[PDB]
């Protein structure tokens, strides 16, 4: 046999709350931002 061997690693930070993918984290987290709700009123 001999056919080879698979597994690779590539830098990719992406949501996976909505499916974005970015290029950095800082701008990953910065989307987080309305992803997050408060609570409090009923009404809502
Ligand atoms: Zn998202």
């Amino acid at each position: 046999g001999s056919s080879g061997s698979s597994g690779t690693d590539s830098k990719s930070y992406n949501c996976n709350e909505c499916g974005k993918a970015f290029t950095r984290i800082f701008h990953l987290t910065r989307h987080q931002k309305i992803h997050t709700r408060k609570s409090g009123p009923s009404s809502g």
